[PDB]
């Protein structure tokens, strides 16, 4: 259970969507981040894969605002303090807005994955994960924006994948942070996006998958192909 609670972009701090302030106020402050109805600071699991809710969180509303971000430069994502139980993947998407992110339809993104990274040390199940990592840099997580990337609006979403409770079908919890970025400078690469509604399957070894046995298989990190 967690949330992003902001971000550094161009080495500029946004503050994110206050989960557990904003909803409970008529006019909260504007933010990059999209707003949720997340209050218990919950997940999307593999019964909504289809849903809205795996888009951007859920009930999620557009941000209002937009960071700039040079192609090529590092996002931070600050969390909040992850639990120790929560082991599992750091997953990182950008999906074109083709206009403007505060006013586009999410159910019309398609999202590309930028960055991704699984399961660091299987040794000793149930192992040390890229959301253990996180936990140990002051509970962040870091992206690179390629530098290729053509210049433009996207939303970005940065996403822990749970798998405490995997082995259920279902079990696997999905906790995706939406933001409205403006990428400058870069080039003229984009990957071919999915559909939020289209990225994961509760079938998929990567989602159904038991971490608490021998992982001298892996991990197949869930989702379509990273983008090069
Ligand atoms: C640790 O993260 C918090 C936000 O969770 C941030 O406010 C603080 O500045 C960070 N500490 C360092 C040393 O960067
Ligand atoms: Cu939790």
């Amino acid at each position: 259970h967690g949330f992003v609670s902001g971000i550094v972009a161009d080495g500029k701090y946004y503050g994110g969507y206050l989960v557990n302030q904003y909803p409970y106020m008529s006019n909260p402050p504007d933010t990059i981040a999209w707003s949720t109805t997340a209050t218990d600071l919950g997940f999307v699991d593999g019964t909504g894969y289809q849903s809205p809710d795996i888009i951007c969180h859920r009930d999620a509303k557009n941000g209002k605002l937009t960071a700039t971000v040079a192609a090529g430069s590092q996002i931070e994502f600050q969390w909040t303090t992850w639990p120790e139980s929560h082991h599992g993947p750091l997953i990182t998407y950008l999906a074109p807005c083709n206009g403007d992110c505060a006013t586009v339809d999410k159910t019309t993104l398609k999202f590309v994955k930028i960055a991704a990274q699984g399961l660091i040390d299987g040794s000793n199940p149930p192992g040390v994960w890229a959301d253990d990592e996180m936990i140990a840099n002051n509970n962040t997580a870091t992206v690179t924006i390629p530098a290729s990337y053509a210049p433009g609006n996207y939303v970005l979403r940065h996403e822990i994948i749970a798998l405490h409770s995997a082995g259920n079908l279902n079990g696997a919890q999905n906790y995706p942070q939406c933001f409205n970025i403006q990428i400058t400078g870069g080039g003229s690469a984009q990957g071919s996006g999915t559909a939020g509604t289209s990225l994961y399957k509760n079938t998929d070894p990567g989602i159904k998958f038991d971490i608490y046995s021998d992982l001298s298989g892996g991990y197949p990190i869930p989702g379509p192909a990273l983008f090069n």
